[PDB]
């Protein structure tokens, strides 16, 4: 596990055991943002609701936004992935099968938002932390989008009464 903005978000990959879980609680995780599909946390855990109680018998809230290995989210995924990233600032943990290509591109997504970083520093400050982040051209495309569209994106995320 890895954090890119000191205790606040960082990423990782798929646990293999509760212990490895009570790892991150000892790092400061509180939330999980689990990207992997169903088959992904089954290699590991059977099935993914088992795991998903898992995270909260632990004392971690998670939320489950499944995306293809070597994808992105779809905006609507998106929107969500961001509200929940949003809500709660301490804490955040990302993480996909290895903590590379998917939790990359996510984390570079929230840094291009919460800084208003330009694609090549969000990418450049992941992969300090994390060799490979952001692995396939769409991923990248999509984080140059994310760039292009930041103040809609803001916009649609605290859309209020």
């Amino acid at each position: 596990m890895y954090w890119v903005r000191r205790k606040t978000i960082g990423g990782s990959g798929l646990p293999y055991t509760e212990n490895e879980i009570l790892e991150w609680r000892k790092e400061g995780v509180k939330r999980v943002l689990v990207l992997p599909e169903d088959w992904e946390i089954e290699e590991s855990w059977g099935d993914k609701d088992y795991y998903l109680s898992i995270l909260k018998k632990n004392g971690l809230q998670p939320l489950h936004i499944p995306i293809p290995d070597g994808g992105v989210p779809s905006d609507s995924q998106f929107l969500t992935i961001m509200k929940w990233l949003l809500s709660e600032k301490e804490g955040n943990l990302v993480h996909c099968v290895g903590g590379i290509g998917r939790t990359g591109t996510i984390l570079a997504s929230y840094l291009i938002l919460t800084e208003g970083l330009e694609v090549e520093s969000a990418i450049d400050e992941v992969r300090l932390v994390r060799p490979g982040a952001v692995q396939t051209y769409e991923q990248e495309m999509f984080l140059l989008r994310v760039e292009g569209m930041r103040k809609s994106w803001l916009k649609n995320i605290y859309s209020n009464s």
